[PDB]
């Protein structure tokens, strides 16, 4: 539409994700891959705010970016993930979130999105964009056979629509996560989906920055495929693109004028999947396009760089209690530590197949 909330703004680059980052290049031997490695550390990511404990970072985060855009005569951009709710990731076979529902959860989420709100009030010359709880709307089109999702259906939709309606209060501009064509993007799941979003846009008031959607969030595929990944059989809608232009008329049929934001931190690399469903450390991944506007579609205002590569999406080791039988696929790469955590050879691979190349 009109106004892409990246225009005009210098992205803030994480502190955390470029330690790690050079960190990481240190150990890479090659001097050429490891100069291509430590280049990653300019490449913009979000920070994920997957607990409470990362809410002292953020306030970090706004006051330097605020301090960077007066040295330089720019307006900064900060880029977080809010990722928390109770009973999180509903449908996977293990999580990592602090909250359930059973303990005071959604009360909890509702303090962890009161100090987001109260850091993001304080700096109000820097613009956030938030990327809203991935791994979870997505659940009650599809899963609600699943009993999990099933209990923490009424959970989830007050907690996004709380998240909603008080980032809203200090201007962030929201994308709520979608899943990915694979997901959503199936024809029979686009009604559904649509239903769901425009349900929750109308709960929240249609606030104006509640702009739509984030996809492939920690997935791989890509944005528009040069031929369908064989995972793909079944359905039309083999890409992000596909996916994104089948959902978004019917957003915009309810007067949700809704843009989208696409991961590709992961998917340069195509056709390494032995099904759509392994989502876990997928062995072979590349870095892809670098994050930008100038994403050749009408509804996409961003390619982004959601996931950070590099950070493990959990552990091989099925002796942890976070334990996923996903991690030990053929296609999952081995062994693996915990979720989050940093995952060096990984790393490695997904510089040297970087696509477009570093």
């Amino acid at each position: 539409s009109a106004n892409n909330p990246w225009t005009g703004f210098q992205i803030f680059l994480s502190p955390y994700y470029a330690n790690e980052v050079a960190a990481a290049a240190k150990q890479i031997t090659d001097p050429t891959l490891s100069s291509k490695a430590a280049s990653v550390a300019n490449i913009p990511t979000f920070t994920w705010l997957d607990s409470v404990a990362k809410i002292p970072d953020l306030g970090t985060y706004l006051a330097s970016a605020s301090a960077l855009g007066k040295s330089t005569g720019t307006k900064q951009l900060v880029q977080i993930v809010i990722y928390d709710l109770p009973d999180r990731d509903c449908a996977a076979k293990a999580s990592n979130g602090e909250f359930s529902i059973a303990n005071n959860g959604q009360a909890n989420y509702e303090n962890y999105i009161d100090q987001i709100v109260a850091q993001i009030q304080q700096f109000p010359d820097v613009r956030v964009v938030a990327v809203i709880e991935p791994d979870s709307l997505a659940n009650l089109v599809t899963n609600l056979n699943v009993q999990k999702c099933a209990n923490a259906k009424t959970t989830y939709l007050a907690c996004v629509n709380y998240a909603l309606t008080n980032l809203a209060k200090v201007g962030v501009y929201m994308y709520m996560d979608a899943g990915h064509a694979g997901w959503l993007g199936w024809p029979a799941n686009l009604s559904p989906a649509a239903q769901l979003f425009t349900q929750v846009w109308q709960n929240a008031g249609k606030s104006p920055f509640i702009k739509g959607l984030a996809t492939n969030v920690a997935n791989y595929n890509a944005l528009q495929a040069a031929s369908p990944d064989p995972i793909t059989q079944g359905n039309p809608n083999y890409d992000e693109i596909h996916y994104i232009n089948a959902l978004a008329p019917l957003l915009q049929q309810a007067g949700w004028d809704a843009t989208f934001i696409v991961d590709q931190g992961r998917s340069g690399v195509q056709n390494i999947r032995q099904q759509w469903g392994d989502w876990c450390n997928i062995k072979g991944a590349g870095f892809g396009t670098r994050p930008t506007t100038n994403t050749g579609s009408q509804f996409i205002d961003s390619i982004v760089w959601v996931k950070p590569g590099g950070e493990c999406d959990g552990t091989s080791n099925s002796s942890s209690p976070r334990y996923d039988s996903t991690c030990s696929l053929p296609d999952a790469a081995q062994p693996a530590p915990e979720a989050g955590t940093w995952f060096q050879a990984y790393f490695q691979t997904l510089v040297s197949a970087a696509n477009p190349p570093l």
